[PDB]
C-alpha cells in the first residue's frame, strides 16, 4: 500500500476533493534513497486530478490524505506504484517507491 508521514504540516482542513486538481512539488526516489525524477529540477509543479488515475495508486491515495501545504514523505509498495514491470529507463522492476511530495494548492 502506501504510508504517508509528515515532513512539514500543511493547514489541516483543506483536503483535495474527488477529481480536485492538486498542484504539487515532488521527488521520487528508489529505496536506496536516491532521486529518479523530480519536479523541483524543472521549477514547474506537477498537476493531476485526483481519482483520475493520471498517477500510481499511491498517489491517489497518498495525496488524498493531504492538506494544503503539507509536504510529507509517501511510502509505496511496487503495486501501489510500478508492479513487476517497472518504468523502462528509470524505474527497476519490484520497486518500492519513496516520494517527497508538497501539495501547494488545490485548484
Ligand atoms: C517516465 C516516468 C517519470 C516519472 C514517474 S514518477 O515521478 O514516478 N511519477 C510522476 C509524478 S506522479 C507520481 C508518478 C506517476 O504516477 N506518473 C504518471 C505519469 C508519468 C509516467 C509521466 C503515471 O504512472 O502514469 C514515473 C514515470
Amino acid at each position: 500500500g502506501v504510508q504517508v508521514e509528515t515532513i512539514s504540516p500543511g493547514d489541516g482542513r483543506t483536503f483535495p476533493k474527488r477529481g480536485q486538481t492538486c498542484v504539487v512539488h515532488y521527488t521520487g526516489m528508489l529505496e536506496d534513497g536516491k532521486k529518479f525524477d523530480s519536479s523541483r529540477d524543472r521549477n514547474k509543479p506537477f498537476k493531476f486530478m485526483l481519482g483520475k488515475q493520471e498517477v500510481i495508486r499511491g498517489w491517489e491515495e497518498g495525496v488524498a490524505q493531504m492538506s494544503v501545504g503539507q509536504r510529507a514523505k509517501l511510502t509505496i509498495s511496487p503495486d501501489y506504484a510500478y508492479g513487476a514491470t517497472g518504468h523502462p529507463g528509470i524505474i527497476p522492476p519490484h520497486a518500492t517507491l519513496v516520494f517527497d511530495v508538497e501539495l501547494l494548492k488545490l485548484e
